[PDB]
This record gives structure tokens, sequence and C-alpha cells, in this order.
């Protein structure tokens, strides 16, 4: 009701080109995560409706792949287009059902925009290869084609960027996809899929699909049809949908868990520390993947990097994303301030002290206090579980040597970040930290040509760049008798 | 006993660079596959000796890591110089154990070797990117470094080669590795192990372990360090592996299993096409994992293609390895003869006809002959299992759509082959087919400059090129403000 | 004149983002090739007002490179919907200008839209290295920056998409232009200019000069601030263009003149290969740098070509551009007119027999007959230049060895045209090419994603694909100490 | 004489694959730099010797790009395998011919042997695309082939690394070579030619030839049979090579003239900065084209710097490259030194002061005092000039945007040198430096694996790397109709 153009918010799922209610018009209830007012219904689908949505991403493959990818990239631009032309609505909307203030939202808007254009462009650069031939009598050609019907399993925490940066590369590859967005916030998919459907994306070739977790997740799993799964989340669930995907023996990327460790050394410039802190600890709130978990700060510049933080965490505001000025947004659900308070309750117990914040936002909901915590030691949960919220754990390290056996004491590897001057420094530990991503001098490195992913448990390949549309599409060895 | 250097054959497994039996100093006994005696004794290992494998591995990877693409390639090349120079023998204990001839045998080692120098080769070139910024006051730079501790599992169709397979990438990439090879076929990877060691590889970077397939591989997939596993086997344990594998969400390649299309067009040369045939169906006696499965013959020269086929069959020779004039040696156990009869027996049942052999040769044992079955339709069961046996079982076809119906009607991907003369319809064709590798107008494909996989149920990831180094190797972002 | 925009045809050149006359007033008149008439008067400069465009361009290039090229991605896409949004007046002043009927210049503003497109994308793409070190102690990082102020000479024949292949390579690689369009059709290049203006390219960037040919150039090769230089027209002029060069020792594209041969072979499909002839042969009125300039048919199919050949010819509608369904436009000029006669004339003196025209058309001006020789042999002047006019001379061969030498018997290497359906003679005669460029069973084989350039004395460097923003960067190896 | 392998020291050239004496049976003479004694004779041969070998190379083109890359990489490797056996005689062949400490010129054996392992591997990598088509009817293939006849004309700072660096790169594309190394110091090529001959390199695919630099080159850049011209001298003869090139439009690698700054920051470790001026200066005797040429040193240091300079110039023992601790080998010929003495009494003349060194060593012939000069200025000659001698000029700034205009004040580019701590200011000046090659914090930056050359006036193309093989192949372009 507040937008220029109110059939963006959507109240139905999107399957095989079609918008649908659920087969047995079960829905359930998407809550605004500031006030906890109603923002309407949305569909409860489950493995029927999955498995239509599977059939029609197969049956829309053949007349898909038999575009040119320029034809592709055509489509796409246009609903790179429609993605920029509706931006204020887009925004508004992904404020509402996940709570960052507009300006973030709109930043989302534009990174998600983003996307869909490169990959549009890269769809057109697939190439393969003419070889050497160690036999006289052959030659060696290699193409690549599309892997078939794809799925993907997005999060909530960046509800726009994440549709795509999975439906963006699929379709460039000349693939089908089928999405499950996350249930706390369906509508910025929806809108996508609305857009894209306005692109003229033909039915069958995308699908949203929303309802029970499990039942669409394992019709996804199970289903041989799908020939590749995306998934970003927890490296928990992670785990049992390569397990689910095992039998037949699927493409797996895998977007899980990190533990981001944000190092400010010795000789670091301590004002910028602080300007890349505030960047990489409480945009969006602390909840993105790529967010610090645990700050490493050097004996000699502790007490005065604590102060410096203290300082700018304080000139940040507080308040519901439609409000200026407002920088700091609700936690997403009930569920996530419960457990910040578990993490601060565990450093205090353990004899850390409360810089600032530390409580519940008397706004109420999901808001919650900047809290920074100094005296943080390793037997902390904290040191070893990812917060996702606005808390800044400050642990101490005496030498380069003792900082890269904490920071690489963790199951996870995404990102990284490290503040220091001195250039052979930087790269000694740089190449130490077992991260697939490090920032150098800088709090923000999330970016569309850039390759993203993470090591260890942090999952499997890497989303973005020229390595993005690699794992969309297979290889085909053609060996020539000469 | 009959070779020149009587130490390259192995009662001990090679463990954290140590020669060992089981800490229980349980074995169990090899045979030959040909004569039935028995060529010795191996440690029966476990869980134990496979942990310390495992940990040895994680110990000697910092020393590894450290040390140059060119350092490490020196003693790569000495390894296949070795390898080089002890073709004979290493020829002599494969034939063995085995079955193949001799010929064969000296094919393989010659072909084993070309990966470990390829491999050599590949690691002074494992490359990144530097790529145009989206933001001015960043830069963009992509490195890749080895992935960690790796693990494969290998089979006895090619003792030898899927060792060079196998190490050869992993220890150029920077990575130590643990390998469990088939129970059948032992001596060939502890005989290159042993001249691994000789050659200069330190103590942990190669483990050979031998013993309960069930109790080794449940603790390479269970264990954390290990962080990838390859495994070239059956489909079905395949599977079970990725499930295994899930908890620590390991980097899987898999080469499993195949179903190969042999397709002869209207326009093929005949008698080129049964020198494809001879060979794509009769090395290694019918068990190599790309080796044709169903022959697909036009109606037009089906019944020519037949006769010239089972008049070349009924002329190879079957023999002992060591039998100087003989091309055919011995299926590898009773449970493989047992599989080739009872395929025989179901398409004659369903109204197949005999052409050439059929029977058990009087050599017993293993030995079998080379058949070749008209009148195969897609209902008998040849058509849906691999046979691994010299069978040629000649399916028919009339048109172009229907063929490529037929060929792609399985699960599996791996290899097929396709003759024909006019071009329009090799790329046609060429490009219908779901499979990672295609021989058009050949039947010997495989070698080391091209990406070796399948895709589908036959699996993931590419072995040789500058494809098969990439499974090893973990890329980073690095993010460097200016 | 007659055009929705008025104000895209153009009085002044384009010197240093500002519209000039020339210093001294100076101008020459341009001509409608088809009529004759005064189309109106363009500047007259020299060495003074190109000396101010490379200065200029000097000025303009710290700030185009400081962009990211995101941003300079942009700017060549707002050009390129200009150019797209503009098509129909661009089309009609190319026509006017140049001769070619409007479907043609219709389809030339696309074929030079599709190039700042894809430049656009390229820019974003350029790629440097990290490689395995061969010193521990040291680091390998390979990265790409613009070369300097780039200049191009451009041809006539296609007068806007010389401009789009130039320049949108140059902008994208982060490099500045001084472009001196063909000063027979100078409208099509200031039209462009025009539209750049107006997507926002930065003064000084682009500069499209005009006047004396001689004057403009020798400034252009002299002046040591033009660090690459891109020239398109014939191997005469490219050659000295060269020497002019080597005293500063500039980067050097050169896309000079061919002598493709059209080969049809034995068991080619007839009707496609006629199909092939018109287009490669009578699009532009035979004046593509790309024109088959020499038919070679088998003995066996000679009558049988020659036949349908005439058939089609004579299918062709010469006339205007401007009229309706016109396929064939006139010759440029009256030199050009001269040089098509003194081929016809020396083809008949030396036995070759008139098959359809031969001589200049009713309309007069540039317009000449479609005409097509028979009984053509070696001895000719055919055999040797080219016509670059409506003239299919066909040669006779009786062997695959014959015509591989007839086909190769010529200082030139740009491109070829081969219709077989032998896969294995495809394939055989296609290596044995020395050509750039390989028709095989088409004649149109120009487009964006393609390497183009010839071998030999055709020239050096590729434009277009990823190959062509190459030759616009220059590379840097950092050497960094750990 | 006193050489392991005394037959390793020719006397005659090699044509086309037999040893000649000139047609003329002229001959000129070879002198010992360091004691002026005859060291023998080498033919004095002009163009008809040089037309033959090229001629022989055209020939035995056919028969070398029939070859794969394995079968040319087994000969290249063998040709490595017999430099490296055979480096004690080569070492000290030249150090006789050219002066370098026999320690240095084992450097140079073990760099060239790098050389020639490198593109043996590398020839089995030269790879084309297959890429994603605009159009449905077509389909887009990439191939690389050799370009043909290559010659090569080297200096003789490295008479044995600069033929690997051309002729390996060369035979591994698929081409032959025709090299006239340096008049002053023949017997490098010489011998390794031999030993390429004993290697296996067929007849004809390898000459080099010896004589009238002027009679020779000329002959070699105006024959048509010559299609790509591989060049390391001067700027000044590079310039004319060009020129005398472009009639035949010749594919030119250019490694020209250098000019190299030598950057010493406010904050570099005084110390390391130290020891990679000494590297970086005195390698060779100040012969190198990577050699420093302009030390700039900050205000803060300047002082600091030079008395550390001089305090490790005076462990630098000036002797003939036989003695032990012999670290400083004479100039090539007296008009080196007249040059060195030139800089000298000009840098004096304006204002320099002398640190060290600044006279003829009493060894007299060429031998040369290591010299430092403080008090350098832009106005002097060593300023534009290069000494190619033992001379270490100290330019004095102060701002970061001082150094950057200072150091590119320059026409020549090919390497520079930098010295700083800090990781924003070694990004921002590495950046800015217009240099192909830039050394950070270290004075060695020569490799196999890194592109090596320079920009503007330094030349064209790269060596090394997978960059070097490049020149020398051509791109083909295959269109295919499906």
């Amino acid at each position: 009701g507040s937008m220029k153009d109110p059939s963006l918010l959507r109240h139905q799922a999107y399957i095989g080109g079609e918008w649908q209610a659920a087969d047995s018009d079960a829905t359930f209830e998407v809550f605004d995560p500031a006030t906890g007012e109603s923002l309407g219904t949305v569909p409860k689908m489950g493995a029927a409706e999955t498995a239509r949505a599977i059939e029609a991403a197969q049956a829309a493959w053949a007349g898909w792949r038999m575009k040119t990818a320029k034809e592709r990239a055509a489509i796409l631009r246009r609903w790179f287009d429609l993605v920029i032309a509706n931006s204020d609505d887009l925004a508004l909307i992904l404020t509402t059902e996940q709570g960052k203030p507009l300006a973030e939202a709109k930043g989302e808007i534009a990174y998600a925009a983003s996307f869909i254009e490169w990959f549009a462009e890269e769809g057109k650069r697939v190439a393969g290869d003419t070889l050497p031939t160690p036999d006289a009598n052959k030659r060696i050609v290699v193409v690549k084609e599309p892997i078939g019907v794809c799925a993907a399993i997005t999060p909530w925490n960046f509800p726009a960027a994440m549709i795509a940066r999975k439906v963006g590369p699929a379709l460039a590859a000349g693939c089908p996809i089928v999405v499950k967005p996350a249930e706390s916030t369906p509508f910025s998919a929806l809108a996508m899929a609305f857009l894209a459907e306005r692109a003229g994306v033909p039915k069958g070739v995308l699908s949203v699909v929303i309802g029970d977790p499990k039942a669409i997740g394992t019709e996804i799993t199970s289903n041989p049809i799908v020939r590749k799964l995306s998934f970003t989340g927890s490296t928990a669930v992670g785990r049992l949908l390569m397990a689910q995907s095992a039998p037949t023996v699927k493409k797996l990327t895998l977007e899980l868990g990190g533990n981001a460790p944000f190092i400010v050394f010795d000789d670091a410039d301590l004002d910028a520390a602080v300007e890349g802190a505030i960047a990489s600890k409480y945009r969006n709130n602390g909840q993105t993947c790529v967010c610090t978990n645990r700050f490493f700060v050097h004996e000699r510049v502790y007490d005065a990097f604590a102060d410096k933080l203290a300082a700018a965490v304080s000139k940040l505001k507080v308040g519901r994303g439609t409000e200026s000025g407002a920088t700091l947004g609700p936690l997403i659900n009930e569920a996530a301030v419960k457990k910040v308070e578990s993490h601060i309750a565990d450093a205090l117990a353990k004899g850390a002290s409360l810089m600032t914040g530390g409580k519940r936002h008397a706004l109420g909901h999901g808001f919650f206090e900047p809290t920074v915590l100094t005296g943080v030691k390793p037997d902390m949960d904290v040191a070893k579980e990812e917060t996702f919220g606005p808390l800044a754990p400050l642990f101490r390290f005496a030498s380069e040597e003792e900082l890269v056996r904490l920071a690489n004491d963790t199951e996870f590897g995404l990102a990284a970040y490290l503040y220091s001057r001195d250039i052979g420094r930087v790269w000694r530990v740089a190449e130490a930290l077992e991260y697939g991503m490090v920032g150098i001098n800088t709090g923000l490195i999330s970016n569309e040509v850039a390759p993203f992913g993470g090591v260890k448990q942090s999952g499997l390949g890497r989303e973005g760049s020229h390595y993005g549309i690699d794992d969309y599409v297979v290889i085909k060895y053609l060996c020539v008798a000469v």
C-alpha cells in the first residue's frame, strides 16, 4: 500500500511460470521484525508442488539452452533494468520484512542488480579449449554445456542479493532453477521472480517455492532431475544437504558458517581499523556471513583501539529502518536476540568486561544495544560460535606467531580482516590464514567480480567472478580422429 | 622373483614413510588371476593404521607446501624417471596380479609415468588472477593454495595408472596424500610408493594403506584431517562415500561407473569402426571404466559390421599375460566371470544370438571367450548394467532422433564413441550426447592432456589436463585497500 | 536533412572534446557515391590540429584511467543505447555517404553497437596473474594497465563498425584515442563521436580528426605520445605505417588486404555453397576485407555450381540504397570502378568467358553490373590482386593436394571459406590453410566474439573476442620480496 | 684447451644442420676481454650464407611442426639435460669470451637451461578456445599454430641465456629458427647449437649464423620467408630492425634498452636496500639490460645510504673471472670503458662527487673500479643514457609525487626497483611507474616463469612465462556451420 507499484508484494508462490497458492491452501504469516505487525500471508507448500517446479524446469531446459548466450543476456539485462527501475520499492519491501535500514537495503538492491548484469555478460564467455595432442592422429577439443536443472536454498540476511547470486549464473549458463527462499523473508524473492517474469523469462525456467524447509528441501535433495544444488546457510544444515544429495551424486555449492577474525596489529592505522570495524561488525546488525566474529588486537594498541571503537559505536543510531539517521535495525527474530544474550552471558561468567551496550533495546522486539566486550578469552563461546548479532568481542594477542594460531584455531574459514602497514607482515599473515577471503586494511570485501566462498567447514565452490559460472556447467572431451 | 629388482615386490604397507605390517600382525593373501597361485601376503590393516597415516600426512604438510613448485617438480620427475627405468619389472608385477598382457602392462606404466610428468609441470603453473576493481579504493588479488591432506581410493583395473593419476596432482599442488588401493592389486601401488620413496618424497607426504576396505574407508571419510577425497570405482560405493564425507564437507572427486555407447552410423567407415570397436571393447578384457557397453549400429550397415566384428573378435588370442602372442588375459575373479555369463544367458533368453564365443575358456580360472551378440534389445540386462567383460552386444537403430534417445537412456554418462563421416551429423550427435568424453572416429581416447570424467551418475570433477589440479587447490580472495 | 535528429550530420571535426573547423578554415567536399550530389563540407586539417588532439588525449588519460572498469562500462553502455536508439538516422547517413543498401547499413549499425557492448563488458575482465614462484623468498604478481594514448586510422567500407571496433576496446582498456576516419565517409565517425559526447565520454578521451590523410598520418606516426596505433586498410599503406612507426617502437594492430579463396568441394551441398557465395561475394558490393576474391570449384561440380551461381546473381537488384528492395549499391568511387574494369579486361584477354554483367551499370556513377566469370586461371590479375567489387572469378581444381597449393599461393592470409561434408577433409584443409579465419560451410563469419585478423601479409593483432582488448593493455610484472 | 670436452669450442658456423666455414673462407678474430689474448677465429658470413640457413629452415618446418608437442619436448629436454651436464665447460667458455665471474657464468647456464625446460613444458600447453556463439547456426572454434620461420638476433651480455630465451619458445611452438648471436661472444651460441645437434634437433630446425652484423641482419629482415623476428639489444638498433621488417609486416619481439630507477624511500630497510643495490648495479659489472641506472634515495636516508653503499663496494674484489674471489670481471671492450668515463667526467663537471672508484683498474684492458657518485642531478648524461658500466649515481628526492615524475621522466621503461615498507606506498608507486617490471624490496627479478620485457621505447612482447610462447604462434578462428 506504500509502494509506487503494490503488485510487487506477492502472496503466492511461483511454480513453473504460474502464480499459485499451496495445494492445500495452507499459508503461514510473515511479520515485520521491527514492529511485530502482520505483513500478510504466503503459501505453505511442500513436496508435491516442489516436484512440479522441478518437472517444469526439466521441461523448460531444452528451449532455454537452445538460445544463444546473447539472447539469454537480453532477457537477463532486461531483468537487471527492471530491478534498477523498481529500486525504491524493492528496498522498502526488504526493509519491512528483514529489518535493515533503507540505505542498506538500497545498497543490497544495487548489489543484487550487479550480479544479474555480471552473469549476463559471463554467459557469453563460458569457454572451452583446443589443446595440443599427444597422438598425431588425434585432435583434442573441449566444450562446456549447462549441467541441467539447478536448485538453490537461500537465506534471510540478504533476501534479494541471494536470489540474484544463485539465479543469475544458472540462467546465464543455460540452466533452469528452482529456488526455495527463507521463510522469514519470502517477499524479496517473489519480487525478484515477478520482475524476472516481466523481463521475459520463459515459464518453468524460474521457480520460487515457499513453505516447509524439510519438505521442500527433502524433495530437492531426493529428486534425481535436480543435478546441482546451491545452499547458503548454517554449516550444520549444509552437512545434511550434502548427505541427502549423496544418492544422486549432485554437484554442490555450499556457503556455510564463518568465524571472521579481524586483526588489528601493533602497526595498524588505528582510526581506519575502527572505520573498518564498524563496517565489518555492525552493518546488517552483524548478521551477514562475512561479519567479524572475533576481534584480535595487539597488546600495544589494545587500550587505544577499544576506546576509539567504543566511541565509534556510540555514534550509531538504533531504530526502525524507515526512520532517518537510523543505521542499526532489529535482529531478525526472537531467537536471534536470545543468542546474543547467551554469548554476552558466557563472556561475563568467564571474566569479560562490558564496555558498552549489553542488553535488549527499550524499543523492544529484535532491537539490541550495540555491544563491546574486553578481556575476551578463547574459553568463551564467542571464540568458537558465530553471534550473528552486534557484539564486538576483543581478544588480546602478543605476537604474530600467536595470532595465526589463534585466528586459524576454528572449524570454519570464510572471511578474515587484517590491518597492518608492513608489506611483508601483511603477506605472511594473509598467506598463513586459512580463509577463503581476506580484507587487507578494509572491512568491506564483498562485490560481484571477486570470488566469494570459504574453505574448511565454510564449504565448497565460489560465487561471483569468472569462477562463479564454472559450477553450473559441465565439461565434454571430444577426441577427434584426423 | 623373476625381476631385475626383486625388492619392488612389497609385502609390507607404507605408512608415514615407513614400511610396516598391521598393528595386529594380520594379513590377507593375493592370488594370480590367471593361474590361481599365491603371489604372497600383504598387511590387513584398519582404522588405527589409517589414523597414523592421516596424522603423518598433516605433520608432513608444512614442509612439503613450503618447497617451491620447481623443487616439488624435481622430486616428482625423479619418480617419473624411476618409474620409466623400472618399466619391465613394474609390468611383470602388474600382469602377475591383475591379468592384463605384458604389452598392456607396459602400456600402462608408460601411461602412468606421463601423468607424473604432466603434474610435475602443472604444479609450476597453478595460477590466480588480478582483476579490475569495482571500487577505486580497493585492489583484487586472487591466489591459489593446497587444500590440505588428501585421500584416494583406487580400483584394480588400472592398479598403477590410478596411483599416478591421484598421487601426482595432489603432490604437485603441495598436498600430502593417503592412498588405499584395491585389495586384489596392492603390489603395483606399493612398488611406486617404493620408487617415490627413493625419489626423495619426504616422509608422510605419501602413504599406501592396505587391508579392510570398510574399516580403512570409514576412517578416511570420518577423519576431519582429510579435506579432499578422490574415488574411482563403482557408483554404489561413490554415493556412500559422499554420504560419509558429509559431516566434514570434503571436496569430492568421483570417477564412478559408466555405460558407454559405441555408435556406428549410416556413413561410418566400417573397417575403421571395427578397428575402434575391438580397441574400445577388448582392451583389458573389457574391464576399463570407459569400455564400450552398448554397441549401436545403423540398420544399413548392421549385418556388415556384425560379420566384420565377429570375424575380428574370433581371431583374437586368449592366454596368460606372460605368454607371447596373447592379447586377452583373464577376468580378475570368479564374480566377474559369473556376471558375464549372466549377461549372456539373459540376452540369449530374450531372443539375441551368439556369433562367436559365449563359453568359459578351456584354460579355466578367469579366462572367458571373447563374445559377440546380435539381436540385442533395450529390455536385456546388459542395456543397463556394465559387463566389465569381453562381450560385444549389438543393438540396432534406424534414425538420428532414436539413437540420441537410446544412448542417453541411462543414469551414466562417462565415455561414448561415435563413428560417422558427415561433419554436421558429428557435431549434432556429439552435442546431444550426455557424456563427459566422446571419441569421434576413434575407440581410444584416454590421455594426460585431456580432461577425464563423467556427468550425471558417472561422477564429479576431471582428471588430467590443466583441469586435474584445480580440485587439489583452494582459492583465496585478497581485497587490498589502496 | 530529412532525419529525426538533423544534428546527427556533422560538419566539424572533434578535436579534444570540442567541435572545431580547421585552423585555417579549409575544407573539402563529400559526395554521394550513387548520385554524385554534394553532401556538404568537412574540415581539412593536418599536423597542427592532430597535435592538439594527441595532446588533449594525454591530458584526459589520468582522469579516464582512474575510473573503474564498471564506470567506463556505464559510459560506453550509454553510448551503446544511443547508437541503438538512433539506428535509423545513422543508417541513412551511412548509406548516403558510402552507398550500401539500408538493410545492410542497419545491419552494420547493429554490428557496430554489439562491439561497443562487448568491450564495455571486456573492460571489466582484463586480468593479470599470480604465479608459483621459482624462488621461495619472492612472489610473482602480474597486472595489466592501459597502454597510453592510442590512435586509429579506419577505412571507408565500414565507416560505422570500424569506429566501434577501435574506439571500443581502447576506451574500455582505460585508453584515450585519436581517430582519423576515411575522408571518403567521415560523417559516420563524427555522428558516433557526437553520441559519445551525449553518453558522457569526458572531453579529450575521444578525438575524430578529419583532413589531409598524409599529414594527420605522418603526425600520428611521428608523435611519441601515440604509444599504439591501429590500422585497417591496404597492405601497401600498412607497410609504410609500420616503418613510420619504427622510431618510437609503437604497438601495432594492422588489418590489411586478403585474397580470400572460396572453396567448393566435390561432395558439398551445392545450394548452400551458392547461398554462401552470394553473402561472401556480393555483400557491400564485394567491398569488404573478408570478401571472397577467388572461387575454387572442384572439376566434378564446376558447371553445376556456375549455373546456380549465375541464377542467384541474376536474382539481385542493383540500385540506390534508399530505394526499397535494392540489394547492390555503387562502388564507392570512380577509381574503384576502374579497378574492377582492369580485372575483367585482364581475365577476358587471358581466356576467361563472361557469364553475366561485365560492364558498368546504366545508373552510372559507381554502379557496376553483378559479374560472374568462368575459365579463370592463375596467370590472371584477379589471382593475385583484390578486386574490391562484384566480380566472381571461378577457378577449377582436380584434387585436395592441388587445392591447398592454389589457396595458399598468395602473400595474403585473411579470410577463407570451405564447403565440404567429410569431417576428415574439413580438418585437413582447414589446418593446411594459411589464413587467420576460416568459414566452414558458411559464407558469413564476422561477429564480436571471434578473433578477427589475418596472418602473413594480412597483418598483426586481433580485434574483438577476449583477444581484442589485449593489444590495448601493457603488462607489468611485480616481483615482491616476502 | 682445459675443458672436459674440447669439442664444445666451435670455430665454424651452423647452417641448416651442418658446420660450415664461410663461402669466401673469410674470418674475424675473437679476443678475451680480460687479457686480450686471441681465443680463435669464427666465419665472417654474409647474406648468401644466411639465405641458405633460412631456406633450410623453411624445408625443415613441415617435419618439425608435424611432431607432437610431447615429441618436441623430449628433444628439448635432452638439450636441457646436455646443458646442465656440460655446464662446467660452458661456464668457462662464457667467462673467457665475455668476462663475467666463473660463478656468475654458472648462474647464467642454469638460467638458460631453465628456459629450455620451461618451454618444453609450455609447447604442450599452447591452447585455443571454444566460445559461446552469437548465432545458433554456427560454432566458434579457435586454434593456435606455429607462425613459421623465426629469426633471432642476440646480444653479448648473456651469450647463453639469450640463445635459450629465443630458441626455446620458437622450437616449442613448432618453428625453426635462424639465430645470429653477438659477433663479440659467439662461442656460447655455437656450443649450445652443438649440444642441440647432439640432442636430436633435426637439421635445419636450428641454425646459428656468424659474420657481418649489417649483412646478415639485412638479409634476415628483407627475406619474406622470415615471418617473425626476435631481437634483444639497444633501442637504436631495435628501431632500425622494425623499419627493415616493415615491407613484410613481420611479427616482432623487441627487448630494448632500459633506464632503471632503483628507489630508496624514507621507510626502507637500508641494509636490505643496499643488498639490492649491489645486486642490481654490479651484477655482470653493470652490463645487464635490467641494470640500475638511476639510484633515487630520499632526503632523510640519503647520507646513510651512500656510506653503507661504498661500505659494501670495498668487499667486491675486481679480478679476472677464473681467479677465486673475483666478483667483478672486465667490461666487454674499450668503447664500454670510454662510456663509463664519459659519464663520470660529465657528472663531476656538473656538481657530483666521487665516493669510491672513478678510475680504470690497474689490471688494464677493460677492468674498471666500481664507482659510486653522490649529488647527481637530472641535467647530467647518466640521467638520460645507460652507462652499461659499474656506476652508481645517487639522485636525491623529497616528496612521493616528485619521485614518480623523476622516475618516469625517460622514454625507456624496462625494469624498475622500489624499496619501501608501507603497503599503501608500494602499491601507489608500483602502479604509477611506467615500466614492464618492478622489483619490490629486491634487486634480482629475472626468472623463467615471469613475463620479461618493457613498455614504451623499451620494446614489445614478453619473454619467459606462459606469455613467452604467444609471439611464436598464430590464431586461427574457425566458424563452423552446424
